[PDB]
């Protein structure tokens, strides 16, 4: 009974219900999105980011992380774009990108609010 690897696709609409549950939201709009910082109730990062997280930058750690862990292991991830990115995520899934939910959009919708929490 393992469930550390489960790739699923959904829309920010259904994820929103889960977002109310208070679950970590991973979003990757663009490396520059990181330079902007974080968000209020939304964690948007470029897949991998070096930090006190224990150093993890999409480069080789994938072999160590994909070894049995996912950068978003058990998380809700979503690319700024949908459909076109949905199949794109499948390419990353082959490299090891499961155990998380694939949401469509994210920052665009959260941006609609205008409440970005960050340093």
């Amino acid at each position: 009974a393992e469930e550390s690897r489960v790739p699923s696709s959904v829309s920010v609409t259904v994820a929103h219900d889960l977002l109310l549950a208070g679950h970590r939201y991973l979003d990757v709009r663009t490396p520059e999105e990181f330079s902007q910082g974080h968000a209020c109730g939304a964690i948007n990062v470029p897949y991998m980011n070096r930090g006190a997280s224990g150093m993890s930058k999409n480069t080789d750690f994938l072999e160590q992380v994909s070894s049995h862990f996912g950068q978003s292991d058990n998380i809700i991830v979503g690319c700024q774009s949908g459909g076109r990115s949905i199949k794109a995520t499948t390419d990353l899934l082959h490299a090891g990108f499961t155990g998380v939910k694939d949401i469509v959009g994210g920052y665009s919708a959260w941006a609609k609010n205008g409440l970005p929490t960050k340093a």
